[PDB]
């Protein structure tokens, strides 16, 4: 009984202006450029931004096409299975124009060094800078971004729903369908820019292949946060703590 | 000074028969269906297969196009950054036709249960079965496979080379170039099968998106192996131990 929402009908353009209108606000950090960041100082500073930003992401999710067509539990699943990936593909986007620096917030701008203020934090920053950089090198257009962002919320953690029943397959299928359309939007947005057919193909792959690395930075970065929490350096942010105690990583 | 190898010229077809001829042999396990698998018993049984299989993978790598065009150190980097992903996209391929079971070796065939013989092992098996299953659901053709396999060896761990110099960018660029061609091979192999343009696009994305999950299973599965080694359940297989002490995961 595979239903029919709005997502599936949307014109390749509406699809865009949809995800585009959907975009959440750009938060701001509250630190005081006085006290020198300590391992703890920055962690808290970041995790704070994370936790808050995480509140808008939930709302963002609801606006993504086909997303509410899933079962509530399955929406939460997707959400908590990709939250960190999403937090990062955003960061990398914001950091596009500022090479060598990650624009966490317009008021909080860090570089490869600050990263060293926290253990193991460095490597990640570099991976984020590399992805950050790579995007810029392809001249990633804002429309493509929101497409990717959406693709993560829908792909990451789809093969692992709670279910393995019968309504699980319907769902698993709906998502695949929306994703297929998101692909059309992307391919479209690329022809609407000159790219040869060959180029469209290639650029598609190139973008999707970044999603591999992101997925990767998400795993490594998650193990990290868990560690900082085991060192009692992380503030008690229940939302962030939830999206973490969700991966059960040990 | 971006060189010009053979890879870049290859016809979309040669590209295939290249990777296809490149394929390594299908190993075999040596266990005795007598003694009941213990957490340790199977781990050793698997890790043994892993370690050995890992020997052919190295040789396989050399045969992949554009791969030897890199710097030796960079080849090792790629190799040790994706070894596990590769070991898995293979497993999943072998397990295609046997739903609910992972065909590690033609003589060693396990199911969702045996997985439970080892701690945390289960979840992974399921993820592998899901991917295993998903492939079958798309009727993944052997040619596409070898394409993916190659794409992993080249993409996974490219944004993180030793270098961040000047010869690093050349390299990083060559790979991107070969990858772009591997994309052409794929898109080609799909038109050579009827698929509309739209379908080619869509199926491309669909395959590449699996690579996200694989990357994921690789991270989680790696953390696992490290754990078993911390519990002294893993045999001392120096090659396997090398490709692990390479991720520095803690
Ligand atoms: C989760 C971490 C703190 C919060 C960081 C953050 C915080 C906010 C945000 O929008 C993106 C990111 C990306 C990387 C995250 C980090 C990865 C390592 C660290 O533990
Ligand atoms: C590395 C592990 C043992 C070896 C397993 C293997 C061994 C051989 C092979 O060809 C593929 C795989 C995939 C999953 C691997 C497992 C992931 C968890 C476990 O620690």
């Amino acid at each position: 009984s595979k239903k029919n929402s709005l997502a599936l009908s949307l014109t390749a353009d509406q699809m865009v202006s949809a995800l585009l209108d959907a975009e959440p606000p750009i938060l701001y950090s509250e630190y005081d450029p006085t006290r020198p960041f300590s391992e703890a100082s920055m962690m808290g500073l970041l995790t704070n931004l994370a936790d808050r930003e995480l509140v808008h992401m939930i709302n963002w999710a609801k606006r993504v096409p086909g997303f509410v067509d899933l079962t509530l539990h399955d929406q939460v699943h997707l959400l908590e299975c990709a939250w960190l990936e999403i937090l990062m593909i955003g960061l990398v986007w914001r950091s596009m124009e500022h090479p060598g620096k990650l624009l966490f917030a317009p008021n909080l701008l860090l570089d490869r060094n600050q990263g060293k203020c926290v253990e193991g934090m460095v490597e990640i920053f570099d991976m984020l800078l590399a992805t950050s950089s790579r995007f810029r090198m392809m001249n990633l257009q804002g429309e493509e971004f929101v497409c990717l962002k959406s693709i993560i919320l829908l792909n990451s953690g789809v093969y692992t729903f709670l279910s393995s029943t019968l309504k699980s397959l319907e769902e698993k299928d709906h998502i695949h369908r929306v994703l297929d359309k998101i692909t059309d939007t992307l391919i479209h947005l690329m022809a609407k820019a000159g790219l040869t057919l060959q180029q469209q193909h290639q650029r598609l792959a190139q973008l999707l292949l970044i999603l591999s690395h992101i997925r990767h930075m998400s795993n490594k970065g998650m193990e990290h946060l868990y560690s900082m929490k085991c060192k009692n350096v992380v503030p008690l942010y229940d939302l962030l703590l939830e999206m973490l105690d969700a991966h059960r990583l040990h």
